[PDB]
């Protein structure tokens, strides 16, 4: 599958992209307000997901630092990034179909659009400005909104037991982003696509 990544951001940020164990394509690249990066995707692919990393330091070897979603200080990501970080998500080809997601299980440090640019699924979207709202005891000082499981690292925010219920904390990304993922047990706003469908991610999409 098809990915295009777009920075709309006024500020340049670092794609990412990873199924957890391996870089997805190239894996990370800078992106300019404006560049667009397009990937491709091997079919079949569960559990992928892209992400912005913002504030990026790299040497001529591709190591360095992120303030928010650093992957072990690699350009090139392998494995997921460090909280906070808007997720979009994606399983392909899974018995016929793919499976898209916006998550702020991990937090939000950059707004998202996570569309198909194939027919047959609508997109989703986080924009609303969680930063700038951001609860005093979940603010980054990296900058972005930490989850409370992050934080304060209890079973009932990071739902260890399987079970757990809303939270103040997730209330309030669901509350600006009802679209995304608000906590491990939130009613599932996945979007059904065709299998074989292609995408565009888009950061600061208004």
């Amino acid at each position: 599958a098809t990915f295009e990544i777009v920075n709309r951001c006024s500020y340049t940020v670092w794609a990412a992209a990873s199924k957890g164990d391996a870089a997805l394509d190239a894996g990370g690249r800078q992106l300019n307000s404006g560049e667009s990066w397009t990937i491709n995707v091997e079919p079949g692919t569960k559990g992928g997901k892209i992400w912005a990393r913002t504030d990026c330091y790299f040497d001529d070897s591709g190591s360095g630092i992120c303030k928010t979603g650093d992957c072990g200080g690699l350009l090139r990501c392998k494995r997921f990034g460090r909280p906070p970080t808007t997720l979009a998500e994606f399983s392909l080809n899974q018995y016929g179909k793919d499976y898209i997601d916006i998550s702020n299980i991990k937090g939000f440090n950059v707004p998202m659009d996570f569309s198909p640019t194939t027919r047959g699924c609508r997109g989703v979207r986080c924009a609303a400005d969680i930063v700038g709202q951001c609860p005093a005891k979940l603010k980054a000082p990296g900058g972005g909104c930490n989850d409370a499981c992050t934080v304060f690292q209890t079973s009932e925010y990071c739902c260890t037991t399987g079970k757990c219920g809303p939270t103040e904390y997730s209330r309030f990304f669901k509350r600006l982003c009802p679209d995304a993922f608000s906590y491990v047990l939130d009613k599932p706003t996945t979007v059904t696509c065709p299998g074989s469908s292609n995408y565009r991610v888009t950061f600061c999409p208004t």
